[PDB]
């Protein structure tokens, strides 16, 4: 996350980090034993990781556990990142807690003017690198449709939301990728993709979470 703040700790309960042996994605929590992340973030073996806030240090309220089945959509394209939605099935279900809690799914896409919430272990630096030990916040609206459109021509599905601030500085980075954007809590978006980072005229890009519960609730139901 650029141009963010440092979350009071715990206070994204719903905040998963997918662990390759180092952090390298997010997810939200959204149901005890199922997480939604990017199908561009697809690794063999992934450790799911709950109830973190500093990633480099043991705390106390950590909850560690594989990756039973890992679910790319069907649709997904490495090429266009349309439709960049997976699922991931515990080996094992998570003691949910106050640390770890879930998120509910869209009842409606959201609408352009709404602030929604944006987290992840991502790249703090908008040129060079930098990973942050502690989760990170940022406030931010869903910029309408057109405004998307102008900046990332013909290079949007309609399964892509763009949230952000067109004047740069505050944006979602790799890293960042697989994490949430919960709206009056409720998750409608993941981090998919952006040509820069926090960069003025290039919002960052979201896959559309409300286009897909049709898809996560009965996949859920079919593994
Ligand atoms: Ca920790």
């Amino acid at each position: 996350i650029v141009g963010g703040y440092t979350c009071q700790e715990n206070s994204v309960p719903y905040q998963v980090s997918l662990n390759s042996g180092y952090h390298f994605c997010g997810g939200s929590l959204i149901n005890d034993q199922w997480v939604v992340s990017a199908a561009h973030c697809y690794k063999s073996r992934i450790q799911v990781r709950l109830g973190e806030h500093n990633i480099n240090v043991l705390e106390g309220n950590e909850q560690f556990v594989n990756a039973a089945k890992i679910i790319k959509h069907p649709n997904f394209d490495r090429k266009t990142l349309n439709n960049n939605i997976m699922l991931i099935k515990l080996s094992s279900p998570v003691k949910l807690n106050a640390r770890v809690a879930t998120v509910a799914l869209p009842s409606s896409c959201a609408p352009a003017g709404t602030q929604c919430l944006i987290s992840g272990w991502g790249n703090t630096l908008s040129s060079g690198v930098n990973e942050p030990d502690l989760l990170q916040c940022l406030d931010a609206p869903l910029l309408p449709q057109a405004d998307c459109e102008a900046s990332y021509p013909g290079k949007i599905t309609d399964n892509m939301v763009c949230v952000g601030f067109l004047e740069g500085g505050k944006d979602s980075c790799q890293g960042d990728s697989g994490g949430p954007v919960v709206c009056n809590g409720e998750l409608q978006g993941i981090v998919s993709w952006g040509y820069g980072c926090a960069l003025p005229d290039n919002p960052g890009v979201y896959t559309k979470v409300c286009n897909y519960v049709d898809w996560i609730q009965d996949t859920i139901a079919a593994n």
